[PDB]
């Protein structure tokens, strides 16, 4: 969790786009 929501999130996993409908800036904060 610590590694994913630091290093993975900005690089590849905030462009995953969780849900797609509700807002990705607020949903992958």
């Amino acid at each position: 969790i610590f590694s994913a929501n630091a290093w993975r999130a900005y690089d590849t996993a905030s462009a995953e786009r969780r849900l797609s409908g509700t807002p990705i800036s607020f949903i992958l904060l």
